[PDB]
């Protein structure tokens, strides 16, 4: 009934009124690549660092299974489309999204939506937890709240599966062209605090060729963080 | 995101750009009861009369898997579910559709929806083929065609599916309920004729406790159509 018009996103969708994770469903089932599965909410929402991720009615939560196997060096950008993926679809509803290095969406500095990317071998899950119509805890934000009034759901659903499938299409073609896309939508130029084994501050710069953060520390001396085991604070 | 609120049908929708055969999949993957399978176009649709079932874009094709297993014999119950559940949703869209037994739905006597019924398994899949948007044969009806404008699939889906799930819940209480509702929805008091080895002809009286088709005989003998591989036309 949906007509989705997606060249790989979007193949197949499975919707659930209820399930544990989105997430944990596309790891574990036996799907075909594209497939996108979705929930009215989640039970068991998994966020990044092993933080959980409140997943109530009205927002919108979903994983897309993908099988990109490109160089393995340019892998680690998937998170990237889905970031790209919403502040694309957000603008489109005249909302001011940025990305948080490097998986997370702001707003004003209030946290709209989050990226979790979990791969095991060939397949590749790329989930996106956006906040919708539904309540948020302190620090995070809505579309709803940032607009004054309820959005369709299903509009913002069938905008991101639309931008996510282009997105990587394109980026099975030219891997580093999400690149570019990243760094003219993300936070720059601030100084952060890089809270991994230990921590540091400095200003983020930019992204480099592999997504890798860029810091200045006071001292000049320049660090390279690598997505993984590390969190991102701003000062 | 669908947000669906009912009990049982619709607890998980598996959407499809394109498939075979909605009652296939059905039939061959394990899926929880009340499982819905739909998809956009269907590349080997089929019917009753183990026919094609033409199934282009602008349609609505799906499948629901049951596991009522009620007494064992309000088998052919279930089609009659699916027919005035149809019945219901074309009223809601202001178009009067009437059952033609076993399976059909007619407006005005042209066929706007067929159900096809298989307890393949122990699971029974109850397939649904509505004409909304798309192209129809020479004699057939759409919900287009007799509105004079598109309808919203995704508005016709919900529809469609509150109005099975209320059905259903009641069916696994009241299983004889189903019986008047589609008395009173049927093209009864007309002259038919039964195809095949000892055809004949009579006038459709009305459906009995098994749901078979009574018809009487201009001689006066009373005979039981029993639902199947049966061809019915009027005259
Ligand atoms: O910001 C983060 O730390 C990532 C949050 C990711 C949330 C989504 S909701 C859809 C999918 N299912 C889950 O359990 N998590 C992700
Ligand atoms: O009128 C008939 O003879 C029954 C037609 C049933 C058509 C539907 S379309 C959804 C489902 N998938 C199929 O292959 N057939 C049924």
């Amino acid at each position: 009934m949906l007509g989705l018009k997606t060249s790989i996103i979007g193949r197949r969708v499975i919707y659930f009124q209820e399930i544990t994770s989105t997430n944990e469903f596309a790891k574990t089932s036996y799907l075909e690549e594209g497939t996108v599965i979705v929930a009215d909410k989640q039970t068991m929402g998994h966020g990044r660092l092993n933080r959980k991720w409140e997943s109530p009615e009205g927002g919108l939560w979903l994983s897309i299974v993908l099988s990109p196997k490109v160089p393995q060096k340019d892998l680690p950008k998937i998170v990237f489309l889905g970031a790209v993926g919403v502040v694309e679809t957000l603008k489109e509803f005249s909302i001011d999204g940025r990305i948080k290095w490097p998986n997370d969406v702001l707003v004003n500095y209030k946290k709209i939506a989050g990226v979790l990317v979990e791969g095991k071998g060939d397949k590749i899950v790329l989930g996106i937890g956006l906040n919708v119509n539904n309540k948020v805890p302190n620090g995070a934000t809505s579309m709803k709240l940032e607009l004054g009034s309820e959005v369709p759901l299903l509009s913002v659903f069938r905008s991101l599966i639309t931008n996510l499938d282009r997105l990587y299409l394109n980026f099975l073609k030219n891997p580093m062209d999400i690149l570019n896309l990243v760094r003219d939508n993300m936070i720059l130029g601030v100084r952060v605090k890089i809270l991994g084994d230990g921590s540091f501050e400095g200003i983020a710069e930019d992204i480099d060729d592999f997504g890798r953060l860029i810091i200045r520390l006071d001292s000049g001396e320049v660090k390279k963080v690598i997505y993984g085991d590390v969190s991102l604070r701003f000062l």
